[PDB]
């Protein structure tokens, strides 16, 4: 009849063995030398099913380390940029090795349920995944349309021909993991399944996630963004791929964070220093009980925080014993207290400060709760290089947010995380959301790109270029069109095109339009 | 007990009869007073069910009949071009009116299966609609967006802001209806479903439709076209919307047709009228049964077609007339052939001739048969017309499709369907696959739109004029990106933004981020 | 020339003052008289475009309120259970007039990506939505098809014919709401697109959640779940929907919440009442017991202070003492506190909720006609029109219950007020048992299985489907085509 | 910089010689024995692109051909029915070794717009293969969770925990390709990638395909199928996987053809014998049909060659071209015979014909050299026609596969004694039917037991339940009784505490 098992207990255990052998064999690759799994082949093996998959997903993530291996050994970089569909990722191939998919520009253009929206990662968790397959499902057709044209051609012909690598290797955005590290394992798994060579997940909230340059951002403890980043790679050593993962950090101007459980977050955790105030969400809730509203409220909250003098521990710390009028050598004091208090818990801190001489300091980091129950925190370079260090053994490469694109607070970054992991690869966000000619005069712009590579940048992207270079000539072309018509279209496009040798202006041929005539042709012949 | 039925059977009757009568009502209304429907209120109310839905592309249409209504009488024209996303979308609001939808551009970026190619209609059947989805609900958000935005300023304040009309009714393709006219009244209704204002359906054959300025298009008889469009008007008013029907013809060019079974082709159907020749189909075959199979049985039908002497009838008519020794008054009879038998059938023209005295006619358009079973056809601008006028009671407007922009060639169309529907819009394809540089001077490129407004070209499109654009700032920015790094940035996007005073470069707020931010305050 | 405004400015105002004079209008009916609204209708409008847009799922949701106001004023109840899919909804609408969309099963049969998995609410949130489109969207396509055959059939043969009811109010699962109140919004925003009559949301965390009877729920602040029911209301406001936004509260079992932030939830966190031992996060690197956690006033009542310190903070609560408690230590390795959940917690959560809830349920660990007695008349005691859900869960052992009290438990729970009961996973069991039952006599006797278990007991019962073609609207399609082509 | 090819010049000649000489060395295995292939492996890998990728597909595809050679071979049949949704394929799973994926099924439930229909194939084409998706995903999950449990616990003890095969071959419908030949390969392209281990294809018109027991069934011509099963191994092959090609005819009951081309189509065309009549459709236009139709006396050609007569001309004329068969009869003294097969056409332009079961032995004889499984749509279960069909198509090709759809419409109870429906699939594998399969079961056991239930716990309530329901499961074992543990709760906690 039809009745049979999955696979013959006798053989099981062979399996399971082979199997288990394999794994410890691959991770002795050294494309894992930089690479902490806290857990065992075996674990892993023990969670496969039956049937081995295998996905161009692992091709795309190998390619991709091969360059950022070459780039980052040679200091130099690849950079690229947000592509927003096909028609642009088929130009980008052409000089960018790269492509970058944004989910900044997937919430306010591909949302999987077509509502659009500010980037809040609070679109279906399909969307960016979706939008990798979209990109590669188009790389993957004018891979094989050209190699058609190509190799049906007289040899001696092919050097007309273009050949363009439109195989180009996708990062994509994967957010903050959209949810808990069962979701951050299937995200994953839809990522490695659509194509993405590598995914970048960042330590700030679900729920509350805004783009890396808005005031206001909330952090997740360090202990949980590093399980998301081993949550990434167990899926990916489940499913048997080179994923590479990216560890963002908003650190450097985040301002909350969800609770104060890691020790290794206290240092920058803000403390009520005043003795006298209750609880802020205790006076914020009278004041609504009262009728207080809006500007009311907010100058009620402003007052309290002011009244508090929020500060990290080390600087409450330093603020008292400068103040004292009977420690002797302050400045010895308070030099010998931030040199060991470093990287310690409060707890600790505590007791290092009591030990030198100081008197015990009041400090309530619970008091300044907001209402969500967050804490605050003064966050910052030192904070983003903290976080960065402690991901760097999950993470196939880093990268920080920052305010401005200034090569000094760069290079401190870098220098800050190679002092302990010389040969972390680091990645930038040439935001679009910085004025450049404002931050920079011309020769620097030319040059930034380069003078990053050189500190470890190895890979650098400006995240919405697609979305901006499709407005600017969306809006240039729809207003002339309107204005004089056609004149209109062979000015400002089809001659340009012509005159550029965009393979697009020939449309037809460039859909493959006689790549499938060929298929026909085959079929039918 | 959560037992009832759907309608209690004592009322329906007069439910039925109430519904009957309003739509009896809505369909007296001006927007169908060119409409023609072949088939009742009575049957359109007893294919609907007892929840009444309404949808905003109802709306939409209502202000794009508005909007082509005015074009047409004032002899002007609402222009636009293919939109490929949401970003361009939010950008043509600023200028454009409307909104169009191409399918081929959907086949290169937008099949719901992600898997692209050339525009031949094989993408999965929910494409259009759901690119149209794509961008309606866009549109929506952002209509949202800015409304806040400008409600929560002090009237004295919203000069100084934008105010963008960003629901710019959406044109959206078809094709040809992908599939049977069941298929056809599924289609129309997901985009009636997404937001759709109005979609085109073409009279080529689904399975072998292909671009509009391709060699070897395949038509399908008339009256299979003209169910279709039929299809599509049942199924608005069973959804009772105002959905716009656009029918295209591609009989400009098409060299072939599916059956010659409709009396309305017969006047274009090619026939061999050579007797010694055996059907093109036994000849291949018997061709192909022993090799040649390359080049070398492509050029055995050349020669065949050249042997055939491939007529239209009437010209196969007239070519015995002038060679008919028997015939006294060869150039009455021919006239008078002519005028009786136009836009007869086979059967009814050959009776004519007969009657007037003309020889047996050798004419057989079964031999030339494709090895598909396809018959051959003489279109052009003439067999168009004749199609046009055929498809303009169940149409809104009509396309016929060209190889080049001619002026003349679209009055000697538009005069053609005017002749008999004067008030008749009609649509035309500015196509990008044209060469404009080689076509004409630029200040006639500057007119061409204006020229074919005045003949009732009241709304016209640039079908890919997304994908280029999009392609060139895309090959400019990635090459000289890859060049000189962020200069290139500050110097070909956000600068020229700046100074252009584009909303997008500030992208946050354009994203709605401040919209965002006000609902949740509000909800606390 | 094309370029016009999205709306004339002199009209803004107008029609601004006029719409916002609607809403208030609308808000005025009576479907809102218990409903608690913390924002204005001037705000609400101020969120909405130029077009307005209606919604199928507007008509559901008053047909929806139209039968619940029934059950509870007659304390009956309208049953129902989790259907899978269309052939199922088809056959259910002719004896239950609602219908539920299961979180569970939609995670076992039903992610929009296709990857299943445990009851974990981990799958895109667009999971649920797209459920209820499946079953609406086939709901709409049956009354269309029975709507023309009984119209083009004659009037004294109507009688013979079908009249099922296949437009049955479905109310849907809205997991915790998918992440933050943004995307409660956008989730709820694609419910009342999809034809929801209604949903629930229960004060489980994202991440956390896990199937009603699980071990460690994690609950968070009350004030947290409040902002979701209104995020909730806001988004069917600003859509001019009635959509019925039920409230589940997993307290009865729950054992963690997320932070104490909230005053009213102080009343239940537990606290170390032991000053000799340590954080319990320093000696993981048991301690329970030893720690001997009680809340605040089993540990005050060590005389009828009780009665003054009564939904009172940690901090009001000690100052009505005075005229060791340290809830930190328990904390768990994520930062979570330590509660005792159970009816009285539940209670407290539900009286919270109900100003923005149509219906409350409170998942248990039995069915438990007492306990059920005790939650009703604790969330009366307050609000005695409250109405009240209640999950007849298939997780319970119903021989638990003798075969003549099954049969009328959901007649004696509806008199308590909970005038809406569904099984969450029958769909799932049902399809199970005749699934294993026939393909396990189809593998031993062939066809004589199909004619014995399938297709004779069809056409005994009269099911419609076994006329198949008939069924699935052959003859529908077939006049539509004819009128077209007529 | 970040400029390169996408294959160095240099390499491009090479790569394709090699890769060239995998496929033919592909094509050897016996899995292609019985495959006409009328294209090279030169001309397939010029079409593929420059990275190759693995479906499990291919696996799938591989075991279940590995099934089907077995059962033909000891003329046996492996037999299943249509699934519905994820929880149905996990109980199948334990008793059935295939999986059926149906079309009818997709359109009254699983449409990829939602909406749903009578089996028309009017449905987004990506309906089918998201079916085959959906079941397969649920498949490759229950298979991990099962394989994790089993690993997890002692070998002593696992013979007490399940070892159900979830990985069953799903064989899907490809109705008749929606649409073109480019359709036809972007169809197949997508059940390749979504898991289908077969799929097959109708010689029907796509724009009015109907259900097999339907009125007026429209068939396309024998070559224009012919083209479809080829493009389909094309596809197949230029992904490099082995998925099977099962070919179904309607010839048995259809009516009409769109053309008459094709000259193995012309013994079956029905043509008018009335010289004195007007087209049909001239006499249409000018307004009755059943009148001109009686009046046409449609015949056959060699049936209307016989009245003539009335003669070797049956024995020249087999298989013969209309013209053939013309030039044949005349050559034997018969007199011109005046046939027209263009009058009797429909308005929509289609021929008319005279199907049956000569027809469809002739079409099946003629698709086997492009389908590893054939299958003559019949509606009545008939045992002596189904030999019929396979003594037919098997005195030309006797190690062709057959399959056959078992009616879950036509009435079993009085169709045949019970001993005859319990012998019946047995009966009909003897003939080489290897796989069958009941296409609407899913639909009908789902119906049977929601309506059952449905009633008796609006009647009983929570009593009903426990009574129809949780009860039989728990004496039955289903292990979805246990739903917590079914649904893999115990695998994802494990998985979550090894993060
Ligand atoms: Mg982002
Ligand atoms: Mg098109
Ligand atoms: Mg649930
Ligand atoms: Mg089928």
């Amino acid at each position: 009849n039809m009745v049979n098992p999955a696979v013959e207990p006798s053989m099981e255990d062979d399996l399971f063995a082979r199997e288990v052998a394999e794994v410890k064999q691959w991770w002795s690759d050294p494309r894992w030398r930089y690479t902490k799994r806290p857990f065992t082949a075996e674990q892993i093996v023990s969670k496969r099913g039956n049937l081995k998959i295998e996905y161009p997903s692992n091709a795309q993530s190998k390619k991709l380390w091969k360059i950022l291996e070459g780039r980052f050994q040679k200091r130099d970089a690849s950079y690229t940029y947000g592509c927003l569909e096909p028609t642009m990722v088929t130009q980008m191939a052409k000089y960018l090795d790269t492509v970058y998919v944004s989910g900044w520009q997937s919430s306010s253009t591909a949302s999987s349920s077509d509502e659009p929206g500010p980037d809040l990662a609070d679109y279906p968790y399909t969307t960016v995944p979706n939008k990798v397959s979209h990109l590669f499902m188009a790389q993957l057709f004018h891979d094989r349309k050209q190699r058609h044209e190509r190799l049906s051609a007289p040899k001696s012909e092919r050097s007309k021909l273009q050949n363009i690598d439109y195989l180009r290797p996708i990062i994509a955005d994967a957010d903050t993991g959209h949810g808990g590290l069962t979701a951050v394992m299937k995200l994953t798994k839809l990522f490695i399944e659509k194509g993405a060579a590598g995914i970048h997940i960042e330590d700030q909230a679900p729920g509350t996630k805004k783009c890396g340059h808005m005031g206001g951002k909330v952090l997740v403890p360090i202990s949980e963004h590093i399980n998301r980043l081993v949550a990434i790679r167990a899926q990916a050593d489940i499913m048997g791929v080179d994923l590479l993962a990216i560890a963002r950090t908003d650190a450097e101007a985040a301002t909350l964070i969800t609770t104060s459980i890691d020790p290794r977050d206290h240092a920058f955790i803000l403390g009520c220093t005043n003795p006298s105030l209750q609880p802020l969400a205790d006076l914020m809730n009278t004041a609504e009980q009262s009728g207080k509203t809006g500007d009311q409220l907010q100058a009620i909250e402003d007052e309290w925080m002011a009244k508090a003098n929020l500060k990290r521990f080390d600087d409450a710390v330093v603020d008292v014993i400068n103040s004292s009028s009977s420690i002797r050598n302050p400045k010895d004091v308070a030099a010998k207290y931030l040199q060991a208090a470093k990287g310690k818990s409060n707890r600790e801190a505590r007791a290092i400060a009591s030990s030198l001489g100081v008197p015990e300091i009041f400090f309530d980091w619970d008091s300044p709760r907001t209402r969500e129950g967050y804490f605050r925190i003064k966050g910052g370079c030192d904070c983003a290089i903290n976080r960065a260090i402690a991901y760097a053994p999950y993470a196939d490469a880093i990268w920080m947010e920052s305010k401005l694109p200034d090569y000094e607070q760069a290079k401190e970054f870098a220098e800050g995380v190679h002092a302990v992991y010389p040969e972390q690869k680091l990645a930038y966000n040439l935001s679009p959301s910085f004025n450049w000619k404002t931050a920079m005069p011309r020769d620097e712009q030319e040059t930034y790109i380069r003078r990053l590579a050189g500190l470890g940048y190895c890979w650098q992207f400006i995240t919405l270029a697609g979305l901006h270079t499709t407005a600017l000539i969306s809006d240039r072309f729809a207003r002339a069109y309107s204005e004089v018509g056609m004149r209109a279209y062979g000015e400002l496009v089809q001659e340009p095109e012509m005159e550029l040798g965009v393979d697009v202006v020939k449309h037809q041929k460039w859909s493959g339009a006689t790549y499938v005539d060929e298929l026909q042709k085959m079929v039918t012949g």
